[PDB]
């Protein structure tokens, strides 16, 4: 089930990352920075952009992102993916 | 990118669906039916897909948009990140 | 060993399996390409468009006129899509 | 799976992933349009003459870069080239 | 190709991978039940355990108490995950 | 990834393929217990034959094979195999 | 592991798979001749008389069949051909 | 879709992956030769062989003999391997 | 993980296969071997042999003449298989 | 494709592979044929229990292991292989 997987890897690359520093379960900046880097080259296309964009994802406003605010975030690439089907 | 990969079949898994019938861009209970079953096996009569289809469809248009849709892999992954807090 | 050398042969060797299959075996006529699009570009089309959307395209690649998309127009119309792609990244 | 719409996908990933090194992130200058070539087109390619006859060809625009566009068609002339096999090289 | 029997297979190997590295050969020692755990189990334990809380599981398995886990022992564990993931079905 | 939780998914996915066929959907009847045993475990394994086997595995003697009594069973193979290394 | 001598292992096989069909299980007639140029070598040729040209020209010690040897031959002109590419002519 | 294809790509790509590594771009010398067999024919030369033995077979696909192998004499070594595995389907008579 | 021990697997099971489904379950029958032979060792027999040489061939195996191939005549013929295979690095002396 | 000639294809192509290392190219000595054990058929091997089974295999007592002899032994091996499925 490619659905079934693909889920799998969102929910796993999170704890991928998350778990390496700090709070487990939450992703700081610097590992913000990896799984960015890493596993979603294509959305980064600087320091001040990443920090706009480190702004926007923790809505909480507690320097950094949990499992929720990152499929909020994940939701929002699925969003701009699904305005090439509709034809633009 | 196993990650972009996995939005990119999210996204496209709606669409294989979704310009079966009617509307291209929602799923009718029948499209929904089929992506279930053979989309999400391990999720899933006729009354708890209805119970499905209706907390799907919080618009009441009696169909899933991908908005809806968005909102109910969102659900799963949820329960999925259940299992990693230990 | 080389993506972009086995997606420019993909991109070749495209045209002439549906090229061949009637007709002038080197240009594409509206039936030839109406199969090409759809088995292999839906993400470009999408299912069931009417046949109106289809003439517009086939008019638009169709640049010589001639009611057919040789190897020449092919290529424009696969640029074009690059261009699209390229918006993206830009 | 759609063996065109990969192969466009490679086409305009791979320029990006030269183009993004150095210098305007958009376009190819000297050295990243060398690595393109000897990583990604090995059968088409070599003296620092050849390539400066070359990166002069497709620079059509004379800006001393190469751009998405002068790539693109770049390709189609290889393309091109490929298509000439098919017609028995008429 | 027969997943399931693959499967027992992959169980059965990968205890004696690990439990002929030191000392009793078919036993699994501490420091042997910590890579296996880490290296082939990681989604129990989640990366980077503590001490502890190896410990009280060290503990859980021998439960014929010898400081060390047979592959008896092991087997029951296996079961024990296995029957974690089956209330998932139900 | 990871074999072994690839295996441990596999012992218990394969479970719930055949005992969601008929009655309980999660007991293995006699002739789920048989197509469970030939397509999956061909190297293991007659009716009489198959009913000493139906009859050691089903230890609660419900006439059924249950999740529990189907690990006791694969754990007994395990346990085979184990024999070979030593 | 070594795609070249998977290659010859190809180019033998194949002559065999189509030769030992009908007749002399050894060559290829024309029958088996057109199977495996359809079906093994597209991207090279339909109409017969430009088979009868082929047939004509690979059968060179004129038995009405392709042997072995005339079908190496045949590959290693193929082979030549693809060589002119990257000798830049 | 067409190991034949596939085949003859492999056959010709691989000459030139070793010939205009040194000298004349087109052609194989002892060294470029040695490297080819070695790494892309092993089962040819088997192991551990002499440079006598290498210098027969150097000598042998020669036949222009300008101490070199050209894409055609390859050829002719290639073929002469392909009759060698035919032998095996023709039982041997 | 190994490929030899994952070859011994293979040339075990694959009797198993096939003498398994007629008759005696452990030793092939005449149509049995014809089976695995056809579909599992196509190289050997080569293509459509008369049913003469089949004969032959089952008459070569069967040294207990019992009418079946057991798996030790089974193992006797592959090791016989392998002596050929063999001789191809040993120069073909 | 057929796994059972690449199978045999292996099997004589290991023996080359360890043989050749060595003296005589075609006959395995003591330590050649010690790699070949420990690299190539683990699940078999358990410098006294070496030596027994170098004098075992090596029939015509030449001191080393030729590919008839070891044949015999992969034969050996397949015949207690064959055990379990009888
Ligand atoms: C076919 N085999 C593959 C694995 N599957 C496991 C089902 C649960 N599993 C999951 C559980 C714990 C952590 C991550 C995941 S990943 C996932 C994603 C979506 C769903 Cl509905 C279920 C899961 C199903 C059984
Ligand atoms: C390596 N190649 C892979 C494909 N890439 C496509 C980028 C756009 N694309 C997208 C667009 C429309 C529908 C589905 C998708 S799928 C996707 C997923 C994630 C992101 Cl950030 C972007 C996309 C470009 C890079
Ligand atoms: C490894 N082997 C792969 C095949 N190669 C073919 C060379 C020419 N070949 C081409 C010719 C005619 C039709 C399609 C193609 S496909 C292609 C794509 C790009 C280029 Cl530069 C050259 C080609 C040569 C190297
Ligand atoms: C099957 N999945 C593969 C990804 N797809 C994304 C659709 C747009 N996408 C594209 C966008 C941006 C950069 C590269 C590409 S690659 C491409 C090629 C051709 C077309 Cl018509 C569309 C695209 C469609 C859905
Ligand atoms: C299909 N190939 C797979 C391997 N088979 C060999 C039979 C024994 N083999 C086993 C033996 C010793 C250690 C681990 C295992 S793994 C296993 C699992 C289940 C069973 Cl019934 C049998 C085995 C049959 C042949
Ligand atoms: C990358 N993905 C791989 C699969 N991972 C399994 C997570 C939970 N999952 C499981 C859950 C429900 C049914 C079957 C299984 S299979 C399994 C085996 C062992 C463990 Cl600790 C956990 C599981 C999660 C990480
Ligand atoms: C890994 N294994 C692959 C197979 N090998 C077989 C050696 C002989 N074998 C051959 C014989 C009969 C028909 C086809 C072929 S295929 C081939 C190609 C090139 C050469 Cl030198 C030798 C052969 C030995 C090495
Ligand atoms: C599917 N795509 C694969 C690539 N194709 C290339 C066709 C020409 N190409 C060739 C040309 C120059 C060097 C090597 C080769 S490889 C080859 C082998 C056989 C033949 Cl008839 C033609 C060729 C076209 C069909
Ligand atoms: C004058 N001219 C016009 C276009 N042609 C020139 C080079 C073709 N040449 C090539 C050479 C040998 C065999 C097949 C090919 S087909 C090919 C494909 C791609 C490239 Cl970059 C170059 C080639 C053929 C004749
Ligand atoms: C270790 N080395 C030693 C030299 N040996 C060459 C003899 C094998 N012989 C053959 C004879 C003459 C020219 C080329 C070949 S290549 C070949 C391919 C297939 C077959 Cl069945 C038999 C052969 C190959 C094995
Ligand atoms: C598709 N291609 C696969 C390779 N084939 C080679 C046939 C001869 N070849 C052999 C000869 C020398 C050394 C190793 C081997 S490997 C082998 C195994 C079984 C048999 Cl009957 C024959 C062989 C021919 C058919
Ligand atoms: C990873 N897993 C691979 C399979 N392993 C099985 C061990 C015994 N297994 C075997 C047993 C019974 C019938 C056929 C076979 S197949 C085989 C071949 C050679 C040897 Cl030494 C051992 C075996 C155990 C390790
Ligand atoms: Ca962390
Ligand atoms: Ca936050
Ligand atoms: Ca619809
Ligand atoms: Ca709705
Ligand atoms: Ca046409
Ligand atoms: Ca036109
Ligand atoms: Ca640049
Ligand atoms: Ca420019
Ligand atoms: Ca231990
Ligand atoms: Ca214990
Ligand atoms: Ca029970
Ligand atoms: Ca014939
Ligand atoms: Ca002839
Ligand atoms: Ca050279
Ligand atoms: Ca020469
Ligand atoms: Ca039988
Ligand atoms: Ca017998
Ligand atoms: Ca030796
Ligand atoms: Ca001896």
């Amino acid at each position: 089930c490619p659905l079934e997987k693909a889920l799998d890897v969102m929910v796993s690359t999170f704890h991928k990352y998350s778990g390496k520093e700090g709070d487990k379960f939450k992703l700081n900046k610097s590992e913000l920075k990896e799984l960015l880097t890493r596993e979603l080259p294509s959305f980064l296309g600087d320091e001040a952009a990443f920090q706009k964009l480190m702004s926007n994802l923790d809505s909480n406003r507690d320097n950094e992102v949990d499992f929720q605010e990152y499929c909020v975030f994940l939701s929002c690439i699925a969003m701009m993916c699904n305005e090439f089907f509709e034809g633009f």
